[PDB]
C-alpha cells in the first residue's frame, strides 16, 4: 500500500525532550505533548502529492504539498520554515527545514510506511522524536 | 461572604491575546489556551492566608500565599516569578509579579469579588485578560 488512509498514533517517544530541544519551556510542553495524541491524521496520497489531515471532532489541520518541491509549514513547536520533501527510498520521504524566522535547531521529519504503520520522527539537532501510526 | 468557596469559570476574555503579549507562538497559544479552557478552582480562605488550588486536566496548582507578604509562583506563561500580594482595597487582591531569572513584559494579576463572583485578571504589558469564575 502507500501512505494514504486514516492514521491512529500507537507509541510516541522522546516527544518531551525534542520539545525540550526546540525550547518550549515546561508547562507549555506539557499541554503540547497531551494534546499530541488526541488527533488522527487522514493522508490522501496521489503520486508526490500530499493533502494531510491532522483533525479531530472539533479541530482539523490541513496542508498539501508535493514531494519533490519546496513548500511552506510550521516546525513541531510552531515556528514557521521552508521545507524540502524528497523520497529517501520507495517507502520513504524525508524532509529538510529551514527557518524562516530566526536561527535555531536543524529541524527535520520523515514518513516512512514500514510493516503497513507509518513512523514518524522528528529531529531538533542529536534529539530524535518517533511516533508510530496504525492503521484505523 | 469572601473568596472562599468552589469556583468554575464563566467567561475568558482577552487570554490568547494575553499570550501572545507573553510570545507564545501561535501553535502554542492555541493549545495553552485551549487547556486551560475548563478550570476549576477551590479557594480556602483564612483572613490574609490564601489557597488556591487549580485543577485542569493537563496542570494542577496549589498556590499558598498572605496578602502582605510575597512568595513565588509561575506567570501564565511559566516563567519563574516572585509575586507580592496586596490589597487594592477591602476586596480585591493586586499582585505584582517580577521575573527572578529571563525578563520580558510587566505581568501582574488580580482577583477581586464583585457580586458573588470571582473577577481573575491577568495583565502583561498594555495587554490585559479577563475571566469570571462563579460559586459552582
Amino acid at each position: 500500500p502507500n501512505f494514504a488512509g486514516t492514521w491512529k498514533m500507537r507509541s510516541s517517544e522522546n516527544f518531551d525532550e525534542l520539545l525540550k530541544a526546540l525550547g518550549v519551556n515546561a508547562m507549555l510542553r506539557k499541554v503540547a505533548v497531551a494534546a499530541a495524541s488526541k488527533p488522527h491524521v487522514e493522508i490522501r496520497q496521489d503520486g508526490d502529492q500530499f493533502y494531510i489531515k491532522t483533525s479531530t471532532t472539533v479541530r482539523t489541520t490541513e496542508i498539501n504539498f508535493k514531494v519533490g518541491e519546496g513548500f511552506e509549514e510550521e516546525t513541531v513547536d510552531g515556528r514557521k520554515c521552508r521545507s524540502l520533501p524528497t523520497w529517501e527510498n520507495e517507502n520513504k520521504i524525508h524532509c529538510t527545514q529551514t527557518l524562516l524566522e530566526g536561527d535555531g535547531p536543524k529541524t527535520y521529519w520523515t514518513r516512512e510506511l514500514a510493516n503497513d504503520e507509518l513512523i514518524l520522527t522528528f529531529g531538533a539537532d542529536d534529539v530524535v522524536c518517533t511516533r508510530i501510526y496504525v492503521r484505523e
